């Protein structure tokens, strides 16, 4: 029930909502989570994605190519899609596998890559990215940061 996020994971989800609204959509799917991860800018996910050349403008262009622009209709409820909810479940699994009870930005990214199917996955493929390498680089960075 969404009680297991850190502040920075909530910040990524807020940015995913804003990315939905920017294109006139009123849902958060895997692809909006991807855009929020890239654009958040400060967390582990953002700093891995940037290192790997995954650029927000490029990702936005690919997202729009696949889903287009919506009605611009805004509703206060902005629910997650089923695949996004699956990503959130997988993100909690990844957090616990890494010794955390709460989901941070890296866990959202790891969960996104594990779901592996859906608009975000297609965007990453279209950008030339390799999800297995992204995973490896996330876990590398988490380990490097252990003394803090």
């Amino acid at each position: 029930m969404f009680e297991r996020f850190t502040e920075k994971a909530i910040k990524v989800i807020m940015l995913a909502q804003e990315e939905a609204r920017r294109l006139g959509h009123n849902f958060v799917g895997t692809e909006q989570i991807l855009l929020g991860l890239i654009g958040e800018g400060t967390g582990i996910a953002a700093k891995v994605l940037k290192s790997m050349g995954i650029n927000l403008k490029d990702a936005r262009v690919e997202v729009e190519k696949i889903i287009g622009r919506g009605s611009g209709f805004v509703a206060v409820e902005i629910p997650f899609t089923p695949r996004a909810k699956r990503v959130l479940e997988l993100s909690l699994e990844e957090a616990r596998q890494l010794g955390h009870n709460y989901i941070g930005s890296e866990h959202l990214l790891l969960g996104l890559l594990r779901e592996g199917e859906g608009v975000a996955a297609r965007v990453l493929e279209n950008l030339g990215a390799d999800p297995s390498n992204i995973r490896t680089q996330v876990i590398r960075m988490v380990g490097e940061n252990l003394e803090h």
